[PDB]
């Protein structure tokens, strides 16, 4: 079955006075592949995809500040905080040019870095990614009341911080196949203490929905503007029925974005890595071999 373990040797690097954990495997020469997780996951989400890429390319998978095995400073965990820590992480590792593999909130981080540093990005593989949601009618109806609730300091904090709903409920609702107890426990591990759940609550409060927050909407519009014009090689994974990227939309996006190939993963919602890791990892490895890296 789909693997549940996390065998990777831990690595830590000091970034802005705090430690960030990261997976680092594969050959030391060549162009590295940087994997960026989102909410409420960690590098664990890449555990079954990296084994297809690591034979031929270095794979680096950080845990975002406040998540995974990374330290937990008392921040707001705004998107800007993740930007500062990820920018510093990339420079601390001395990375020059990279290929990005990104998902969901990791996709906003990755696209925003790539737009600012296009000479250092040799390709982007992405899935169930963040674009502006113009009105609440474009948010998936089955998750609309909950995300509206999450975006409050009363009910949203009760749900996400006190009751851990993002881990116990939203995470499984983003995977078609059933998650095992061992997998759930890996996802729960960084957040056993409620107070550490701050990033899980700030993230949905940052989503660019109905114009709000305006600073995030502007930033995401900007990287989308770039992505529709840039010749950067693109690999878009999508699933059925999907969540943010449904099949008919994925096909339209791939034909509109330059130098984009789209790959059907089969059944999927948001966390496509949990529904078909072997296809995602084997397609990434094949696509890397086509790049000038
Ligand atoms: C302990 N306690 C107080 C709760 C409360 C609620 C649940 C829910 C649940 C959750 C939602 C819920 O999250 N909607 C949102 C779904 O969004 C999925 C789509 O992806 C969004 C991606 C966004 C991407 C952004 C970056 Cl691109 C709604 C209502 C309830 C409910 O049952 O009231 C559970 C639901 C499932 C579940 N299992 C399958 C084991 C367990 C649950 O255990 C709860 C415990
Ligand atoms: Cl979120």
């Amino acid at each position: 079955g789909i693997g549940t373990g996390f065998p990777f040797d831990p690595h830590y690097v000091e970034v802005l006075g705090e430690r960030m954990h990261y997976v680092d495997v594969g050959p030391r020469d060549g162009t590295p592949v940087l994997f960026l997780h989102g909410n409420p996951t960690s590098s664990y989400v890449w555990r079954n995809i990296i084994p297809h890429v690591a034979p031929t390319h270095r794979c680096i998978a950080p845990d975002l500040i406040g998540m995974g095995k990374s330290d937990k400073p008392d921040l707001g965990y705004f998107f800007d905080d993740h930007v500062r820590f990820m920018d510093a992480f990339i420079e601390a590792l001395g990375l020059e040019e990279v290929v990005l593999v990104i998902h969901a909130w990791g996709s906003a981080l990755g696209f925003h870095w790539a737009k600012r540093n296009p000479e250092r990005v040799k390709g982007i593989a992405f899935m169930e990614f963040i674009r502006p949601i113009p009105t609440w009618d474009e948010w998936p109806e089955f998750a609309r009341e909950t995300f509206q609730a999450f975006r409050t300091t009363d009910v949203g904090r009760k749900l996400i911080i006190d009751q851990n709903v993002f881990i116990e409920g939203t995470l499984p609702m983003g995977v078609v196949r059933p998650l095992t107890e061992v997998e759930m426990d890996h996802y729960r591990e960084p957040f056993l203490n409620p107070v550490d759940r701050e990033p899980l609550w700030r993230f949905p409060n940052e989503l660019p929905i109905a114009g709000e927050p305006a600073n995030i909407v502007a930033l995401v519009e900007e990287y989308m503007d770039w992505l529709h014009q840039s010749p950067v090689p693109k690999l878009l994974f999508w699933g059925t029925p999907g969540v943010l990227i449904p099949p008919a939309e994925a096909a339209r996006l791939a034909k509109s974005l330059p130098n984009c190939k789209a790959v059907d993963i089969g059944p999927g919602l948001n966390l496509l890595q949990e529904d078909n890791p072997d296809l995602i990892g084997s397609e990434i490895a094949r696509w890397l071999s086509t790049l000038e890296i």
